[PDB]
């Protein structure tokens, strides 16, 4: 009823949307992995009379439900999707998207990692993102490669019309004490990568993590802190 959705308020097998700004929504879904349940976020950005999707809803059925929720709530066609790293919470559902006619994109790094992992593989490669600090435009967003963090391939997404920074899994929510699933992380580089985000997007007004509640710029420093404490 207006609060940011959580696993306790999303019915089984469903997806919820949350309005972030004019023409900007997050999507929230839940999934189980290794016998625990987790929420995860993605982004939807209006692109004229079409939509740009950032990240799947973590699974084929969740991603089908995401498409249905978008049709119900927004009613504009999703024409393109970008996955911000190779893990299943970002690419699981790309096959659903592709069969629905959505053009799916990721960096070449992400596409290689997804293929090697046995995860679903976005169709189109996003060049111009291979060095830390690189940025490219993609419809109504800027894509930015901050360096290795949660994963070596993680991208961040900025919506300049609204000053919305979608950090993806390189950014944690404020209530976190721990640094999430670090299996593929670079804990030593992660703070440097966060510093690059802070320097590039100093006017961000909303910061959205890959999992959990959006907030402000504090999520960036908080993430650096939790990562350093984990490494320690
Ligand atoms: C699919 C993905 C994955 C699964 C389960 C949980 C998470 C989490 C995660 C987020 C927040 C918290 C709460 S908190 C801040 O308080 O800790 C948490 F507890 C875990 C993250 C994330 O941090 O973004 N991602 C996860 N994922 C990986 O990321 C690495 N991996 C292993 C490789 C599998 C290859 N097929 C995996 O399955
Ligand atoms: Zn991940
Ligand atoms: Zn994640």
């Amino acid at each position: 009823s207006g609060e940011y959705p959580t696993v306790n308020e999303i019915p089984v097998g469903e997806v919820r949307l949350y309005q972030i700004a004019d023409g900007v929504w997050s999507h929230i879904a839940t999934q189980s992995f290794d016998g625990a349940v987790y929420p995860s976020n993605g982004l939807i950005v209006r692109d004229g009379d079409e939509l740009l999707l950032i990240d799947t809803a973590w699974g084929a059925k969740n991603t089908a439900a995401l498409l249905a929720e978008i049709e119900k709530q927004i009613g504009l066609p999703v024409t393109r999707a970008v996955s911000t790293h190779f893990h299943d919470d970002r690419v699981g559902g790309v096959d659903v998207l592709r069969a629905a006619g959505v053009a799916t994109y990721a960096s070449p790094s992400t596409r290689r990692l997804a293929e090697a992992e046995g995860n679903e593989i976005p169709t189109h490669s996003l060049e111009g993102l291979s060095s830390s600090g690189d940025a490219v435009r993609f419809g109504p967003v800027e894509l930015f490669y901050p360096g290795a963090a949660h994963s070596t391939d993680n991208l961040v997404v900025y919506v300049p019309s609204a000053n919305v920074l979608y950090g993806g899994c390189a950014v944690h929510e404020l209530s976190s004490t721990s640094a999430g699933n670090v299996a593929d992380a670079d804990l030593a580089e992660w703070p440097t990568s966060v510093e690059r985000i802070q320097k590039h997007y100093p006017e961000a007004e909303v910061v959205i993590p890959g999992h959990g509640l959006p907030g402000g710029l504090d999520l960036l420093q908080h993430t650096a802190n939790v990562v350093k404490a984990h490494k320690n």
